[PDB]
């Protein structure tokens, strides 16, 4: 992974400082590591590709150095070495194709195609070169066993879960008390709803409880939270549990009432905040407890009056909700986020090559069912997968 | 744009690096770059401004080369290499503006500024150094006829639409079916309705569909998609078709059934996904197209019931809707998205110096109206424009 | 601070360059750089800690220079390398969350903890070295008072604030008019409403306005405007004014007529958008105006004319409403966004650590509480902490 990351920058490096009228003490020292680059490759051959429709193809490496006498580079310095990196680029990039479209049961953190294997033999190892992006600092922190940390912007956390608990509920569903939530990437809505408005409950107060457990611990997060959940603010017309009928939900929304939201990790309490909306920030957690009430209003003029009667039928149905969401974060794990395209690379090259399901990601690399199984295995897969998408994209976007 | 991107350049690392107590080996290959750029700059001068209300300014280059000679760096030398830095980074900043606020028909990825033209001329290419940001790599694999990509988080490439149109329709609009939407930005949302509740319909099914036609394609897009469309999913006045009257839309939300989105690309399908809510990736497409179907409940409790009669008036207008939003992509084209200061930049300097409306970008540099007709020149002269602009960016936010 | 810097970068240097096989060339600089580092703190003596459960600890440098004389690092030079840097970095970071978790109303901006203080002194200064961050750049150039620019995504620049304001109410609330709003992070979303449907209003048109002032101005903001308001479109049981009872609202959403949006500075109109839905630039303001219309319809099909009666009771509530969101901008004070960890990173270490609450910043860091009274001392505080946060993060996420 070094090796290749190294060919990589060396390349990235080299096509944007070798450039027509540069002083050629700005190139110095890049000239002598392109030139260590080309000394430990010549002579060696290389195959990529042969699974799915990725092409087979061979690599030759007989190239000659780059000189190291101009004082300032001229164009006929910058073309003859641009066709030597054109041709490493075209290798590195089918390098990383190749190993992206791979995976392992047994060693999925160590190299599977037969290039970054034989570019992982110690005679490689002068190639090695200046260890500098976000994911190859991890890679190599994890490696010396050490604490990586990975920075992402909306975290694609909650695998999609959509749905709805009855907690009080009859066949002809006119009177039902319960939650529905969507849990999705990086943000929770949830509402609880309540038909009778807690006529007969105790203080005239029904409560609540959602919670979400995380697949993986977050660190550092920047959190909004917001009152009411305008998802589940409209009329729906919804499937029943057992699938046999279709009930209807006529929603009015009222201020969720003792909001008290935790932050819990392995059971113990890292964050609490009651009631409080706009950002918070949620420091070491794996789960999510968000627990609020309704309170029937104990005031009413006579156009609330009216929606909330003595008896049935109840046809306005009080709901209070919240919304989550979470801005930025840190996992320990590789993750889908909002904005880098990692997931979407390797997703990509597989789906372009025709690449068969392997043993260890689910069909298509659907984010959904990864992160809801996410094993040791399709860890370690992901992340040798996704330091391969980042070495990819130095140089071919 | 790269002897103006490696003044930046050169002007950024000096302010960096040329820092009291720095030891001399730290600077010494960027005090040579430096005297490089005040050998090559001396004795010219250049003119800037004069549209709009940018002001004329002169600028003359007699600057003594700095020293090589202190161990580590003094207070003294840090702040005479700041004299020099400053006045450059002053001009640096003056022709960025300068080229920004030109446009071309004719030759829009060309200088259009006096300065930027000057310093396209072969005397001045011994300034060249180091082109390693992300914009002015593009410029560079641009002009060597290669593939280009810029990345972006939520990709503004959808022009603001938002309207409707009615399938079945009559004067009274009291039993509509029809598709409204909102296209804008990086954000879909679209909803079926039928006021009918398919009562009619053959297999009590109501087919919708909502195609959308990217300008640009898009490459890598990891996407969120779920069910329902919020924005259309509450009570709403609208005006008619031909602006004469106005109807009334008083939606209950069902779930879409039989979801199908296709991602083409030139007519052929790529990606297609089937109900398939969360995050997915489509790697490469230029037309998205959303099908879904509103299908009458087959067995509905008695509040269910009560919203779906079998005969006018038709009160609750069953409504079935989608969301999708990409969240990153890239494109092989400049764009404006969520992250990227760019476009502001670009149309911030013109709105401060009272630029006139030129003869290739819309008034105020509209994104709606340049992305609705993103033509060649408009793209050339846009990507000249943000590249100039991410050059001042490095000195000047 | 800048020597702070230096020494995280230099030792986030030396963990990405010193690599097992890499050509010498590839570090000599560094290594003089380190061995620079290593002898000006060689003999020095420093404690962090104490405050809080933030431990105390004791740093002693008596460490040898890192040899200069391998033509390619073997693994056992980066090993005895690594020593050394594993030890700095532990220093480095309890020096950086030392200085994080203090504060200081009469000299914010100048360093807290002893180390830090010690760090200033003269004779560590020959560490400085490669100031390039975005963080420190910014922390030098306020320091030579010139112009500073933080870019952020989804500045978060609206305290928390969620509330109404009835222009006409009464007792039984069956006939009002008025706003509510919601205004947090980078979000504003207002709704006026007119049970009235303005049936006796001039024109037939009811007038809002909604006016959100800045605590810091905003430079080169790309913001996204759309039409409604869907937190505020369905139906709500409110609290009144006064606390005394609760009004019912049930809207119906009708285009907002006559948009007009000012984005102004020092009360001059810097932009101004009428009715342009979609992205626009607003490049230099510190409050936004946002003035809308209900226009009663003047054509109405029966189903519409059935909502709005010529008397009261007003059952169906006449809604306009916009949303404005920030995608991105520039400021000149720090600020927390959604994609930035510092904020997180200084609340996260107060937090763990136990800190007492300061004279300063309010209890838990509360951005709303934060941002609401941002006081040249919170800011000063708030810059120093937070490029100490991003000076950490170089080496510790
Ligand atoms: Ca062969
Ligand atoms: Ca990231
Ligand atoms: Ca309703
Ligand atoms: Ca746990
Ligand atoms: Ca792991
Ligand atoms: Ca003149
Ligand atoms: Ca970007
Ligand atoms: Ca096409
Ligand atoms: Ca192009
Ligand atoms: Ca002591
Ligand atoms: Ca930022
Ligand atoms: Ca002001
Ligand atoms: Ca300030
Ligand atoms: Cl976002
Ligand atoms: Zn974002």
């Amino acid at each position: 992974m070094d090796v290749l990351y190294s060919l990589s920058k060396t390349l990235k490096d080299a096509r944007d400082k070798i450039v027509e009228g540069t002083l050629y003490s700005n190139v110095s020292d890049l000239i002598q590591q392109f030139n260590q680059m080309i000394i430990t490759m010549n002579g060696n051959e290389f195959q990529t590709g042969g699974i799915g429709n990725l092409p087979i193809r061979n690599w030759n490496f007989d190239f000659g150095l780059l000189g190291t006498t101009l004082l300032n580079l001229d164009a006929n310095y910058v073309e003859t070495a641009r066709n030597t990196i054109d041709y490493f680029v075209d290798f590195v990039d089918n390098v990383c194709m190749d190993e992206m479209v791979r995976e392992s049961q047994r060693n999925g953190i160590a190299p599977q195609s037969d290039s970054l294997i034989k570019l992982s033999g110690i005679k490689f190892k002068r190639i090695n070169f200046d260890n500098s992006s976000e994911y190859i600092e991890n890679w190599n922190l994890q490696n010396r066993r050490q604490r990586t940390g990975f920075t992402f912007h909306k975290p694609n956390i909650f695998p999609y879960s959509a749905s709805f608990t009855l907690n009080r509920s009859q066949p002809a569903h006119d009177n039902l008390m319960g939650t529905m939530w969507l849990n999705a990437g990086s943000e929770i809505q949830v509402a609880g709803f309540d038909y009778s408005c807690a006529i007969n409950a105790p203080a005239n107060t029904q409560q609540f409880e959602h919670i979400v457990q995380l697949r993986r611990v977050l660190t550092t997060a920047t959190i909004t939270l917001l009152p009411d959940a305008e998802r589940f603010s409209f009329p729906r017309v919804i499937t029943s549990a057992d699938g046999a009928t279709t009930w209807y939900f006529n929603p009015v929304i009222l201020r969720p009432n003792n909001v008290e939201i935790e932050f819990l990790l392995n059971g113990q309490i890292i964050n609490t905040y009651q009631a409080r909306f706009g950002t918070i920030i949620a420091r070491n957690f794996d789960t999510i407890r968000l627990s609020f009430q309704l309170m029937r209003p104990p005031n009413m003029t006579p156009a609330v009056a009216a929606l909330f009667p003595n008896a049935q039928p109840f046809e306005h149905h009080a709901t209070v909700g919240l919304t989550l969401r979470i801005e930025s974060a840190v996992c320990e794990s590789v993750l889908a986020d909002a904005s880098e395209t990692m997931l979407a690379n390797v997703t990509s090259v597989r789906q372009e090559y025709a690449i068969p399901v392997g043993p260890v990601f689910p069909p298509g690399m659907n984010w959904t069912d990864l992160i809801t199984n996410y094993s040791p295995s399709r860890e370690d897969n992901l992340q040798r997968v996704f330091t391969v998408a980042s070495i990819r994209s130095m140089l071919v976007k």
